[PDB]
């Protein structure tokens, strides 16, 4: 698990968000090219998802049914496409400003870092009443992940930290990472290990739940890791923004 592979995407331009579904399909926001692409496990040829009207897709998430959710940064909205659909829908968030990260929990609740408005919002599936999560002291939430229990993890880009808030709680905590610099992407695996792209320091780090010892993942040749996803096998996928590529490391 010290051997990185470059995924056989083509034509990427500063990729930003990455997500992986239960079948191992990898989804990437091709942020410089105004499109979202996917690659099935074992395929060497990507496909372009049929989103339309985008103005810079920035983050991506996928739920257990294969529905794909994308932050449309320049349109202040989150769009979704069901598996097998050519008809996108717009989630009824309101008042967003350059949304960046998106996550979806097992109940279908969608969480977005409303990055221009210094807040994190969520919308239960079928709701049109969003809730602002009670994080405090943020300086630009950038990425978001949510674990199996509904605990929410956010990269606080301007405070060089990752904050955590359990469902129902009003009291966040700060995870004991060391020496982060403008962290961007965050992911959490089924063991509760938290993975962060330390975007200002050219590295990807992880922290097991309850640990104070972070480990630096053995990626090589990075030029700004920007987003991170982790599959059910513990394989880690990272957008290497300055190399126009997506790399992965098996557990
Ligand atoms: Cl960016
Ligand atoms: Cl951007
Ligand atoms: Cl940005
Ligand atoms: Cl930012
Ligand atoms: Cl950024
Ligand atoms: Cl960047």
């Amino acid at each position: 698990s010290n051997t990185q592979t470059v995924l056989p995407f083509t034509g990427l331009n500063t990729p930003s968000g990455v997500a992986v579904d239960s079948a191992g399909t990898v989804y990437v926001t091709d942020h410089g090219n105004n499109r979202v692409v996917k690659l099935a496990a074992g395929s060497n040829t990507q496909t372009v998802l049929p989103f339309t009207g985008l103005n810079t897709p920035h983050g991506v998430a996928v739920d257990s049914a294969g529905t794909v959710y994308v932050t449309d940064h320049g349109n202040n909205r989150v769009v979704k496409l069901a598996a097998g659909s050519n008809t996108q829908t717009v989630l009824p968030f309101t008042g967003l400003n350059t949304p960046s990260g998106v996550a979806v929990d097992s109940a279908g609740t969608v969480y977005v870092t409303d990055h221009g408005n210094n807040r994190v919002v969520k919308l239960a599936a079928g709701s049109n009443t969003q809730t602002v999560l009670p994080f405090t002291g943020l300086n630009t939430p950038h990425g978001v992940a949510v674990d199996s229990a509904g605990t929410v993890y956010v990269t606080d880009h301007g405070n060089n930290r990752v904050v955590k808030l359990a469902a129902g709680s009003n009291t966040q905590t700060v995870l004991p990472f060391t020496g982060l610099n403008t962290p961007s992407g965050v992911a959490v695996d089924s063991a509760g290990t938290v993975y962060v792209t330390d975007h200002g320091n050219n590295r990807v780090v992880k922290l097991a739940a309850g640990s104070n010892t972070q480990t630096v993942l053995p990626f090589t040749g990075l030029n700004t890791p920007h987003g991170v996803a982790v599959d059910s096998a513990g394989t880690v996928y990272v957008t290497d923004h300055g190399n126009n590529r997506v790399v992965k490391l098996a557990a």
